[PDB]
């Protein structure tokens, strides 16, 4: 039986299928203990679930708060992309459209909002981040308020999933790491750990002509079965490769970020992405000039260790290495990566700057 990823045999059969499930890596934890120092000290290599909203410092609107307020909020007339989960096609239509949609009481088609981001509407001011992102985000900690170039604009989404709904696997642009916060019912997760042969299998699968004929979940050892419920919050690190399939209508938002515990992985992610020259529609804009912020706060960082005697963690040092690599890579080359350089950059002196820097640090 040749069937297609997202038709209805398809999320049948994917029902009933078994996964071991996410119970073996997926930690439990109290808002309140998710900290700079939990992360520091775990590395931020698996999934977190965060079962209650309390001590996060998330801010979300009552689960009283329904899609025809979101249209409200957002503007009917807005323009969004909706994916037809059967066809595994995008396309374009107005929100007050998708709505229409959305309460028609004999759906004939499986339509998805996913990639709706709100920060630049009336919505926004409802929804805020957990502190724990903000402590962690490159762009909020180093991308400066008055920067000519824009913001990575990933920062708040609204998922608005009818039931059945199935989102096929993918790594998030830019290696990003991302929270889920599911407002009202349940949106089910598939996590596939980035081992390296299992991001190459990827790779290729997702380069393969027919890959949407075949499940990815089939070609590795083990891929996690994670509920996430109403009230929780996931957070997913930097590279694992995910698929979500959605047993309820759904209601969810979520946020990506780059942080410096992935810089590996990020930066992989990234040369994955631009291999398969893919996407344009869900991509991480302005991932380089990130990097290339980031590179800065390094390189004063390195600086500011001569004033204090108090070396680099080895896990920043090896981050500017990383970079600094990207960065040769980027310049001198080429005529598109000088777009995402910010006003003022000295590519050519940040590189050497970084280079000796690094080299003090080693010795
Ligand atoms: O539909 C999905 O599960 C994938 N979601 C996204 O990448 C996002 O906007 O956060």
């Amino acid at each position: 039986k040749p069937v297609q990823n997202g038709s209805q045999l398809f999320i049948k059969e994917l029902r009933s299928r078994t996964f071991p499930s996410a119970e073996d890596v997926v930690a439990r934890v109290p808002g309140s203990q998710l900290t700079l120092g939990y992360m520091e000290e775990h590395g931020f290599t698996e999934p977190i679930l965060v079962p209650k909203k309390d001590g996060l410092g998330l801010a979300v609107p009552a689960p009283t708060f329904y899609v025809s307020d979101v249209e409200n909020y957002v503007g009917p007339e807005r323009s969004v992309d909706v994916t037809d989960v059967t066809k595994q096609k995008d396309c374009k239509m107005k929100l007050k459209e998708f709505v229409d949609y959305y309460y028609s009481t004999n759906r004939k088609r499986v339509l998805n909002v996913t990639n709706l981001e709100f920060s630049d509407t009336r919505m926004s001011s409802f929804v805020e981040p957990p502190d724990i992102v903000k402590k962690l985000s490159w762009v909020e900690n180093y991308w400066p308020d008055d920067a000519l170039l824009a913001k990575p604009k990933v920062t708040k989404y609204c998922l608005i999933c009818v039931k059945d709904s199935y989102t096929d696997f993918h790594i998030d642009s830019g290696g990003a790491s991302a929270w889920y916060h599911v407002l009202k019912g349940e949106k089910t997760f598939y996590l596939i750990r980035p081992a390296s042969a299992n991001i190459s299998l990827y790779e290729r699968w997702r380069s393969a002509s027919n890959h949407s004929e075949m499940f990815f979940a089939d070609q590795v050892d083990k891929c996690y079965k994670c509920i996430v419920k109403q009230g929780q919050t996931l957070f997913i690190p930097s590279g694992w490769i995910y698929a979500t399939l959605t047993p309820v209508d759904c209601l969810a938002f979520a946020g990506h970020f780059l942080h410096s515990l992935s810089v590996e992985m990020q930066m992989r992610a990234y040369e994955v992405e631009r291999r398969l020259k893919l996407g344009s529609l869900t991509q991480f804009p302005n991932f380089e000039t990130a990097c290339w912020y980031m590179g800065k706060h390094l390189l004063e960082a390195f600086k500011g260790s001569h004033k204090s005697g108090k070396q680099l963690p080895p896990h920043l040092v090896q981050g500017a290495k990383i970079l600094n690599g990207a960065f040769r890579s980027w310049t001198k080359k080429l005529a598109e990566h000088e777009d995402e350089l910010p006003e003022h950059f000295k590519p050519s002196q940040l590189i050497k700057d970084l280079a000796k820097e690094i080299r003090l640090s080693e010795n």
